[PDB]
């Protein structure tokens, strides 16, 4: 039947299991979440422009109770209570947070005129509505200044709420980063990220006991227009210490952690250290399981350890960009020591296990942690998990295979899958015993021998329902909310289907010519290239950047700072102008007609290599071959 | 059983089909491979100071007569000859390669009093080896300047073997770099890699139609001692202009290509370009097979669009660190385009179909080159390959993770194979449809299904010795180098069982103290570091440096620029003598008598640190599990 069927009686046995093995009986951090509440907007409804409901709290009401029930994982149901502890907080002297309107934290601190203000969440509406409740309890300042954490969407993502472009421009503000923030937040497998994401986020689930409770840094994620606005101050080499509206501000560049830029802030005057999202309240990710490049373990540890030596040793609270603070010396060097010693314990076991010859496919289910680290809360895997970080780090040292020939040249999963079902007696006989299978509760088992079947035959509804309750079965279980979300998702497409009838300006502008020139070479059709030859010198004069690109072999190419002679012709446009051409925005017909979009030589070229250009559906399937 | 089989109908078949998709009739490279041949020594041999060979090419006998043979794939066979073009040769005016003394080649380069050399082979035997032959057919002169295109051991790792101490630090020689070569030289995995490395280059198997044939960028590896000595000299930024000894040099780095730290090289009076490892006669490794960090396609395609545009140009000869030169601006301009639009496409396609939901487990059955790249003999696939270059791509934008929560949480393969054996009736009704799948040619069907049953019983004769047969027959089909000789690799242990059988000075003391550090953290035995916490101050004096170690929550830390007054012990102690001590050239406690080794605080702990070290078995299990 299509519906979320209850837990099993082995599931619940999961439950009972998590009970016996997780200190449940400290309860400190729901204090340290209560901490300084100054206001809890009775409900928060938070719109968009567009008249859509970016962020909405109500849906997870549910959980008010704190009641039991056994198809959420009670270590996850406890992060998901702790997440909705949201409003207006007070972390210490003149610096101040709005915990829960979004996946992330944003901050306030108090300047001698006005705010500085820590990370703008993912979008304007969230970002505003947070700067209103400042204005409300706080009574109303000006944003003088915005500070990037690290170059991630949850973080720039509503600048547009806050302020607007020509304050910067002008400079009633100022904005700033670590080094490396523009290159960063900066798109080639972004279809492929986005649909992904949909599985882990869980974004087509319904909120609820059988749906999505929580995204372990948060709640879940806002929705709407995505802004960014860039810095007109960067910190460079390790550090700077700053003086912001008359408060001391000390950055701690730590690159290529959680982000290729990012920093803490150490605050002298209060004693605070702000972790980025280094250290916060669960084991972050070294792969997302959206799609990402791989994540520096060793460097993520020795970084918290220059945090531990330099500020963790006379800090008094140490607060973050998601979940709450902890106040108190002692279990501040305590929670820094033991997460700089999760990122070391993943990284060098993991290695360890590997310079024994444990690959890649079994890593995950022998790594695991020492009772130090695994009776903590702040090292839960509710965002990364033990077991996909373990293969993340051994990914990122060895790659993809095993050492085993094998698996050196695998046939596609739809292509193999016909033959596994016919050498196990067929569809009937492979169903028989995996129900076998899965009445003693073998669900990652079960999991994997079913999805041949799935794969063999797409069409079978038999197939895809049991597949479906051995995936459901799995998530009920599942610590992890990023799992959770994900093995739920898979059985709601293999119950009901995926849809089948289905731009930022901040973006495209913050995006390099050169890569966006290299996101092109991804848009190119190769059977329409196959044959084909173009070159073609653009040059962009508003930022004096000077291009050749050169199309050959069915590959689009492209350098900066060179032209040619012999290209076929010269196109000279401004940047803002040929994104306003990509965003549609202006006609080129209208640019030409301008005078904004020049040409000489053969002036077809440039729209033949547009021409050749396909794209890319949205909702390809995942859990079963291409339909 | 035990001895190896003809070729199948299938295998052969396959060899012809190889036939006409592959244009046999371009033989071009034989003369491009033949031409400036100065002499090719009567036979090779060369010996280390051991008495062992580190070098010679007799074994390669059997491909001399150049008759085909269906057990070797006749694109690999036409390398593999090529390969043995081995000697002392002109390419330009005034400049030399002897090839065929390693899996590299040494350039020599006259100047007005001397040699300038460019790389240096593997081990100190050949390429002393090569020095003396350049110095019998035209004349002894000695070499004032070295210079390393780029930081893998096949090209420092014979410097040993024509300078030495004393004469770069009198200043008679200098010694050329890429910047940030010395950390590009140098350990994390460095036992995993290496034992996976065996089966890459088939150490193991018999130079023959059934082993060994041919390496893609040469022979095979010489076996030797491995030396490192320091640059003198660095190239810095995008690169640089220099005259050594009266020849005018222009240096083009390209970091972050084949290696971290790499340059080509532009002779302008002769108008001749090294092309580091950028461009060989091959497609090259994004991705080793070893294990290691997927390497970036478009930085490479750019580069060599980049050297197109500076020198390519203007180029008439193009030599290389591997294979052989190639003349005519025509040609030269060709090839780059060619390589360039290479791993171009091979990134940009890869990424096209991933935007599409091609996984990681699909894309080198979907993805395909187009004639103009295909049919062009140094496109091809004997180092590197098309079908496993794709999957690194994919790999590094999206990691490991197909996106399908069947496959998120595996169990190990020998936990699951079991089912998938009674799945399968049982070990008759597996082998029984396995075999008859092996009359009609389906490998890769057969090798991926009865490693099920190998890693389900591993004892069982019938599931190794068939496993074995479908992979030696892939590895005869195989147009790869480490493919052909891991699949034939993987039979050899099948069938006779791993080795019950049973380091580089110079190496030791190029590695950074943190770095020493962080692999000994690798080292510690997870189980003998439980619950136990010490600290230590480290003070290396010879340096300069100071360390602040320290063990908790069973982890290693290691934290440059730092001293504790609450550390536990304080050693102190040359890094020149660490080293000796962890090269056994002597021991812990003469170094306290010779006064090499001081303590204060507790003079247990150091001890009591190194107790916790474990350490690695070399021969792992890899295509059974562990044993
Ligand atoms: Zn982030
Ligand atoms: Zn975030
Ligand atoms: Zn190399
Ligand atoms: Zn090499």
């Amino acid at each position: 039947t299509t519906a979320p069927k209850p837990p099993s009686a082995f599931t619940v046995e999961a439950q009972r299991r998590v009970e016996a093995e997780l200190p449940f009986a400290d309860r400190a951090d729901f204090e340290r979440a209560d901490r300084g509440l100054i206001r809890r907007p009775e409900r928060l409804l938070i719109r968009n422009p567009d008249g859509s409901v970016a962020w909405q709290l109500g849906g997870y009401d549910f959980l008010l109770d704190g009641k039991p029930r056994d198809s959420i994982n009670p270590s996850l149901q406890r992060q998901a209570l702790l997440n909705l502890k949201y409003g207006l907080f007070e972390v210490a002297e003149g610096i101040y947070q709005v915990r829960g309107f979004d996946l992330a934290n944003i901050t306030f601190i108090r300047g001698d005129s006005g705010w500085i203000v820590v990370d703008t969440l993912t979008t304007p509406a969230t970002a505003r509505a947070a700067y209103e409740l400042v204005s409300r309890e706080l009574g109303e300042r000006p944003i003088r200044t915005v500070i990037y954490s690290h170059a991630h969407a949850d973080h720039f993502g509503g600048v547009r709420g806050l302020v607007e472009p020509q304050q910067v421009a002008s400079g009633a503000v100022q904005i700033i980063a670590p080094a490396g923030f523009m290159e960063a937040a900066i798109v080639l497998a972004g279809n492929a990220m986005m649909r992904r994401a949909t599985y882990q986020y869980g974004t087509q689930l319904p909120k609820g006991p059988q749906g999505q409770v929580d995204m372990a840094i948060g709640k879940g994620l806002a929705r709407g227009p995505l802004s960014l606005l860039a810095p007109t101050r960067l910190i460079e080499g390790e550090g700077e210490d700053l003086v912001l509206d008359g408060v001391p501000f000390t950055f701690q560049n730590t690159p290529g952690t959680e982000s290729p830029a990012e920093m803490n802030i150490w605050l002298p005057r209060q004693k605070a250290l702000l972790m980025a999202e280094n250290v916060v309240g669960t084991l972050h990710n070294l792969y997302t399981l959206r799609g990402a490049e791989v994540r520096d373990a060793l460097g993520w540890s020795k970084y918290i350890n220059q945090a531990l030596h330099r500020f963790g040793r006379q800090a008094e609270v140490m607060f973050a960009v998601h979940n709450w603070p902890r106040w108190g010396n002692a279990e501040i060097v305590e929670v820094l020591e033991k997460q700089r010693d999760l990122y070391g314990y993943l990284h060098d076991q993991t290695l360890h296990l590997a310079n024994q010859g444990v690959t890649i496919g079994q890593v995950h289910n022998r790594l695991r942690l020492p009772p130090s680290l695994d009776q903590e809360w702040y090292d839960r895997g509710y965002h990364g998990s033990v077991s996909h970080n373990a293969r993340a780090v051994l990914n990122r040292y060895l790659g993809y295979y095993d050492g085993n020939p094998a698996t050196l040249d695998p046939l596609s999963p739809e292509d193999s899958a016909g033959r596994y079902v016919e050498y196990m007696g067929g569809a009937e006989r492979l169903l028989e015993q995996a129900r076998a299978s899965y009445a003693r509760g073998e669900y990652r088992w079960v999991v994997e021998v079913v999805n041949r079947l799935v794969f063999a035959e797409p069409d079978n509804r038999a197939a895809r329902e049991l597949q479906a309750d051995a995936l459901e079965q799995l998530g009920y279980q599942a610590e992890n909310a990023g799992w959770r979300n994900s093995y739920l998702s898979a059985a709601y497409e293999l119950r009901h289907g995926v849809p089948r009838d289905q731009g930022s300006a901040d973006a495209l502008a913050a995006m390099d010519t050169g890569l966006l020139f290299d996101y092109l070479g991804v848009r190119l059709d190769a059977g329409a290239a196959e044959g084909k030859a173009l070159s073609i010198n653009l040059r962009l004069p508003d930022i004096g950047e000077n291009y050749l690109l050169e199309l050959k072999n069915s590959h689009l190419n492209n350098l900066r700072g060179v032209q040619s002679e012999d290209a076929g012709q010269t196109v000279s446009i401004d940047r803002a102008d040929l994104n306003r051409l990509l965003l549609k925005e202006v006609s080129a017909v209208r640019l030409v007609f301008e005078g904004k979009l020049k040409s000489s030589g053969n002036p077809l070229l440039l729209g033949q290599l547009f021409g050749m250009l396909g794209d890319f559906d949205f909702w390809f399937d995942i859990v079963t071959p291409a339909a």
